[PDB]
């Protein structure tokens, strides 16, 4: 088996109480590495998450928005007053989520949850694309349906774009013509029972191409709900395909603040990049900090 | 298949019309038994519980407080005039609820729930302490969240706090090193469809040490909002770990004023201690009045 | 010890199919011995009680309806073309159900459930009377509550009227000095665990007037919903105190009819007469039809 | 505890594309075992299955018909041009259903819900019979409500048809003392919450007599919808009573044509029997194949 090590023993992207949209959780977030600068959006909550009433409750509201930081070694980011971006529409009253970030041909395709609070299935994968990675534009619901965990491949399979998506409780893939419609939805990785990863996955990072296949970072639960970081390998020309899977996991709460903090017992990517010969995934830690680990590819290996 | 025997067909423990603070009801106290005295930290109502408001209204508003009573035999209680805690604005402003006290070493961990009447979601656990059942400090809320039914055990497992809560509706457990920060959380016990604990379940009073685990009283909620004892029994080194649960209520409402009060059909414990090779079970009735009723500790069998 | 005898083995009332209000049950029946006549107010339903939906459907809504039925020897009854009430629309959409009728000082007081149909607790006590068991007025909900099962004791109890009716899932006494505000609610009855009537209980007809207190029929209904009759005692000054209760049912269902039906296994009172003394009990069966069960005042002994 | 062993990783039937009335699924298959062979009807549909629009709409129109075939091994079978049984119009204009097969005294008895497509509660358990298997007579609805899930005991119990149904989400047992009119309604067992069989459950195919009891292989649903069959033992005098149920599913979706299909996450048994010590459980697949799994009888030990 191998398995992430981190590059700091504490966050590297911390809340800013001073900053009501980054007031107390910064986490999940994406990351490309463009021009020689790893450049992270990473979910930020101006407050704590109460999950266990019935619907989301307004008394209970937490907002959700996405910052940029951009670093050059991967460890120290530059930071900035505001967040690059907000839920405008109600469908997003509770903010965006969890971004995953797919550069496709000479555009770059942010797909987050867009979450509206109005009970707790009101979430939805969400769309917006840059030239630029500054403006975004073409805000999209992708599927109308309870969905999150949604990624696209870097590139197209037979001319067809590739979501990764997640109907409870599996990691499905679904096929575009045209970004817009999705079709030949099927599950291509599923929870296994009595394991880390009992109750339910989901793709981290959108996969990153190897020689050998797409190597698939996820997050699998398991029946106390903890997020773990687990990985796979997709086949190279047909990604529905798990050519490989790793037993254990690659990253799991052990610091105290992935194990303790607003939601305890959770490392979570939505985000990673190749560098140096090397996989950079940063994640979320108890949905409080940004950490990052990295692993020499020439390890990985199944 | 045991219950638990009632010591008196009459209240123990009853309002006071004189003082405002307890005018209505006492009931689910805390019990703790020491220097050969029992001690019970009882809620105290200076109202009826008027909770079929959209929003907990102020011409309906209740005041739960703390108060004090110690006795030898266990039958007779010294009372006090005041309560020995009320509740801070505006967090706790309609008052502190259904302690449970817990003595880790040489402290004394008073847990309950603060209800802040801005919402009937307006509640959470907070605990205070003290080293003496006396001078209650380093108040703090438990779960930034909404919860009740809340105790520690009275020992650390594997170097750690346990805490027993209740997102709705299953009992959970969860983990702290230091008082302050919780994980590891996990369901430990549920509901039973068709059974008198059918609704909800929550813990009674903190766990009692046996050889053969720890003694899980607690109440179960049937589909008429019936209130009734049961037990279980936790593994011994891991407490997250129901080996054996009676299937029968050991308490049930049966006298007029355990069927009649301000809540009817309750009978809801927050303190259990062992005294003389009996486990004495005080037991809020209705909401209204505070009830003993005990079981030899050989009839405690599974 | 002792039990109801059945005077029929036919019921003496069934459903007519050409009379869409009465087209499917008739059942649940007030009774009125007046002018040496046997005064019937059934429940009439045009459709089948389809109950397993979560909620109310349309698709599913049945509406009852009370005909009038008049009997001299309490055997055979004539009837009439047409409903004495019916459920106004829309605050009793679903329509008119079980009436209790108790005279008081020359008026006739009808209680019977209003059904709006628009969730399953879409229910309460409504109340209608007249002076000649013809021209009903006056209609009123009893309690502004979830709540049904409701009779009124046919005299003022230390100058107050006196309401009997059933929080979920007790018989409850309330009073009043006007029919219109009731105070003093108490529980005055519960069924009893693992046995006939442990699910619920609820009063039959209005209670009977003895020497020695007052005759409560009720109907309890055990874990499998089937409804059977109980009595009980009734202190003759103060009603809300049970001096007897018989362990066992006084009637159950037994034949074809009262087995299997619209809703199998009910036998059901909402009316019973003293007659040269005896006991008249009428009953639905299965929520079908109608039968009669009488017993002699003096064999009612506890 | 045990599990089912699939004869086959490939489906042991498919659909047809050249006829159209199983063009799409074959699944959900009753079996008999007679003149040694195995005799199997299989749930067959002309369409996918759109299931989540408000309504069921016609142009997703799906129309369930029974397919028969016949088998010497259990695993290759013999099929035929037209089906067998085909829904009553209207009641059943969108077929006949998951049907389950008794024999009874000589007479087969087939069990299947009938859905009339007019909206998503228009299905009921309908009922035919033969005495050849072949010609199928005295169609009529069990119970008429929205209920399905249903089959006869093979036996009488104190001369009582014994019907084991579903209203949702219990499995519910009912007797009869002419298949028409059912009474004595029961839960029998109910789901498990936080379990694979926590949403609901439902009766597989028909009990199997044993020397223990009834085996009692059933289908249960946990919160993702994914379908999973366990077993349960019933008491072999009073099959309303369960005196065993294994914890662990005996059959989940594993292969890709259980996992993926025109259900997701889908094995569905209609139809077991025993032959030479073996259980044969045919298993529908995602609603889609018909796979076979098998148990030798000795390891079946609760
Ligand atoms: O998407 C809504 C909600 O879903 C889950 O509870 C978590 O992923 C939360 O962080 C998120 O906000
Ligand atoms: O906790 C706030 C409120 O919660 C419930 O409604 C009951 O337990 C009340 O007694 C309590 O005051
Ligand atoms: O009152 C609503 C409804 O409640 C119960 O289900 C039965 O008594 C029905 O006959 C009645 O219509
Ligand atoms: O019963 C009607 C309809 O409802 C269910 O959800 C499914 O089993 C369908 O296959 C079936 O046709
Ligand atoms: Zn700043
Ligand atoms: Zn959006
Ligand atoms: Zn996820
Ligand atoms: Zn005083
Ligand atoms: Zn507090
Ligand atoms: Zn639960
Ligand atoms: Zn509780
Ligand atoms: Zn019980
Ligand atoms: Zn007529
Ligand atoms: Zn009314
Ligand atoms: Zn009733
Ligand atoms: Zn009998
Ligand atoms: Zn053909
Ligand atoms: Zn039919
Ligand atoms: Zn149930
Ligand atoms: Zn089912
Ligand atoms: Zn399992």
């Amino acid at each position: 088996m191998f398995r992430l090590t981190r590059l700091s023993n504490k966050p590297i992207l911390s809340p800013i109480k001073e900053h009501e949209w980054e007031k107390e959780a910064v986490f999940n977030a994406a990351v490309i590495y463009e021009g020689n600068k790893f450049h992270l959006f990473y979910r930020a909550s101006n407050n704590k998450f109460v999950l266990n009433t019935e619907k989301p409750e307004e008394k209970y509201k937490f907002v959700s928005s996405i910052g940029y930081a951009v670093s050059e070694d991967g460890i120290n980011f530059e930071r900035f007053d505001k967040p690059v971006l907000v839920g405008e529409i109600p469908q997003e009253a509770w903010g965006v989520e969890d971004p995953r970030i797919t550069k496709i041909d000479n555009k770059y395709y942010m797909l987050y949850t867009g979450f509206g609070g109005r009970d707790w299935l009101d979430f939805r994968i969400c769309m917006v694309w840059s030239d630029d990675l500054k403006n975004w534009k073409g805000h999209r619901i992708v599927l109308d349906e309870p969905n999150k965990d949604a990624a696209l491949l870097s590139e197209k399979i037979n001319g067809k774009y590739v979501l990764f998506h997640r109907r409870m409780p599996d990691i499905w893939i679904a096929y575009s013509d045209d970004l817009v419609n999705w079709y030949n939805h099927k599950i291509i990785m599923s929870p296994k029972s009595h394991t880390w990863e009992s109750k339910k996955i989901g793709i981290a990072g959108p996969p990153i191409k190897r020689e050998d296949g797409w190597l698939l970072i996820y997050h699998g639960v398991d029946n106390n709900n903890v997020y773990r970081l687990g990985v796979a390998l997709l086949d190279l020309k047909d990604p529905s395909k798990v050519i490989a899977r790793q037993k254990e996991p690659i990253l799991e709460p052990e610091l105290d603040w992935e194990i303790n903090g607003l939601v305890p017992n959770v490392v979570f990517s939505c985000g990673a990049v190749e560098v140096n010969d090397m996989y950079y995934v940063y994640y979320g830690a108890a949905d409080t900090h940004i950490g990052v680990a990295v692993i020499e590819k020439e390890k990985v290996k199944f």
